[PDB]
């Protein structure tokens, strides 16, 4: 295989599907990425991931520095080895985990939610070359939402600035540059002349992938398919798209439909141990009475491992009842659940027939 | 397979390695039974219980009936069918619990860890039943260390009497008596008149198995071992004889050199998540700063998937991190180890070696 390769195998609107090859493996697009914090994907065996049909993983930069730090990782083997996922991952650049969890044109220094830290683009590109990620997020300064216009340029100005100093750092260093991929981010909050001018300077530096950064910061899944509806097909069309911290099923539905290619995010995991189990009638909270003595699975059409042994009532006793399990079993359902919405979506596409997957997806989803 | 057989294949000594043959299973003796405290063994999935090596695993009458209800675990199809778990599952009779976590003659009245309950030798048969217990224990009155010889009678005494109540208890109920076992247990502290007369007790009532009862209650090891001395050779031979509450690994080996057949014990589950793994060299703290960066895995001979597949380091970082995963692994570890040792148990009895076996064990768990 390729260090990276990104073919499209079939297009419906700004909808595409396809694959992405890397020397780890292939990874079928749209493509939903786990979220592993700290080189783990709560409560899941890597081997339970992969089985859910995941085809790649997210490492969160921030948390694996702090414990058990980027340089004791390395050491040990990378990420892959520490963990047992011997397949892609991509790492975010730990910075919106800092400003969520001193800046300057630098970089920005920071507290451990107490040790102090450092982070700027070559230090986050390092961080995660000593990870052993495959696909590297270029660093940036995120956006707060609402934010102005003359706030949001000078972020995505800086965040531009900082891209190339991310591009460099990854050619700097042969193994990374030969063996991963770098993503650059656009910024410009919701302003269009400053996405545009962000997708301009991203594409002059040029980057195996481009994600839309900003957006799923509180803004509401409408403003943010409006952003997307011109931010997206200003990227370049022959390179991956990926919806940074989108993970709502129906946000990944209309994401896609705008061409988006790969998302992130923790809810279906961090849902999972809250009790809220998605199906496709739409998510329900396993913690209600209701489901009590309810002997179905946790839902009616899904093939995970989960649903095919045990029941609702089970997992709702064991939710309640703080039991570990009863996390590991949400998780997995969940994590199944995403995977199988991505197949459908992959396979619609491919089929010409996703437009109408979307519509069928969301009258039931929101019945 | 028949209700109930205990045949016994090869002996050593006191001890004594054979088969009980149920209708959802073959158990090996000695055997180890993982505890399900809440309709879970904590942290496992039934498939991985079973992957370790156990025949059988033990039910807590006392949580069960609390969350979520023996009658609704009824309702729902029984425990087995509840959790997952299809082999032969014994379960406590709740006593123990209500007294840890008003008494008279008549039984116990509580309060839950607010709601109020109530557990008799008949309710306790009945919960048991409920649940769809294979074996099933008889309810007792248990004597606190230290006793008195006048309160250790007493209680033995009562014991007794409730003995008979859980036998006829028992048998009044026909699909019970004829797809279950009982089993009795010998109550009398460290005195040996008493625990000859409880021995003659249940002897005349008639059990399916005789279990050691009162011990493990901060006595120490040696005081144990010398109650099971003159204890156990009270019981019936052709029955099986299993030691409550007791699972720490030299305990374990001890006991079966004094002939017993059966063990229980939260150890391995509980430990798991507090950082204890055992190994044969003895028990380490996986949290310790020295296997931070250590890459051998848990134990350097077992065969479980988790040493396998992880490191220490890995699982140090897990449990320090305080990620549910660590809990996954180390419990399925020391499960794992605890079936290899009962594996060895009754291979070393099975071939004649065991007493050497039992010298080798504690010199290099002790080293
Ligand atoms: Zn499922
Ligand atoms: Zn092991």
């Amino acid at each position: 295989r390729p260090r990276f390769s990104f073919s499209i195998a079939a297009r419906e609107g700004k909808a595409r599907t396809g694959t992405i090859e890397m020397k780890r493996g292939v990874i079928r697009t749209p493509a939903f990425m786990p979220v592993g914090t700290a080189a783990t994907v709560k409560a899941l065996k890597p081997e339970t991931v992969r089985a859910t049909g995941a085809d790649i993983i997210l490492g969160n930069t921030y948390h694996l520095m702090l414990r058990p730090g980027a340089e004791r990782i390395a050491k040990l083997g990378g990420l892959h080895s520490f963990m047992g996922w011997d397949r892609p991952i991509l790492t975010d650049s730990g910075g919106f985990q800092v400003m969520s969890l001193k800046q300057s044109e630098e970089g920005v220094t920071f507290k451990s939610h107490g040790s102090r830290h450092m982070l700027s683009p070559e230090r986050s590109i390092e961080i995660q070359h000593l990870l052993g990620s495959d696909i590297v997020m270029a660093f940036d300064e995120c956006t707060p939402y609402p934010a102005t216009p003359s706030r949001a340029a000078s972020s995505m100005e800086r965040s531009m600035r900082w891209a190339k100093r991310s591009r460099d750092a990854f050619d700097s260093r042969k193994e990374q540059a030969e063996n991963a991929a770098l993503f650059g981010i656009q910024q410009g909050s919701v302003f269009e002349n400053l996405r545009q001018q962000s997708a301009d300077a991203l594409a002059e530096i040029g980057f195996d992938g481009y994600a839309v950064g900003g957006l799923a910061g509180g803004e509401g899944q409408d403003e943010m398919f409006r952003v997307l509806d011109f931010s997206v097909p200003m990227l370049p069309d022959d390179k991956p798209h990926y919806l940074m911290g989108v993970g709502k099923p129906d946000d990944i539905v209309g994401a896609v439909e705008r061409g988006i290619d790969m998302f992130d995010c923790v809810l279906p995991t961090r849902s999972g141990r809250n009790g809220q189990a998605f199906t496709w009638d739409g998510p329900i909270n396993i913690r209600n009475a209701r489901f009590s003595e309810d002997l179905k699975p946790l839902d009616s059409e899904c093939h995970c491992a989960v649903c095919q042994k045990w029941s609702r009532a089970y997992i709702h006793h064991l939710i309640r009842a703080g039991e570990i399990l009863g996390a590991m079993l949400m998780t997995e359902h969940n994590i199944a659940f995403y995977q199988q919405l991505m197949q459908k979506i992959r396979d619609s596409i491919s089929e010409g027939r996703f437009s109408q997957f979307a519509q069928d997806f969301r009258a039931r989803y929101f019945a």
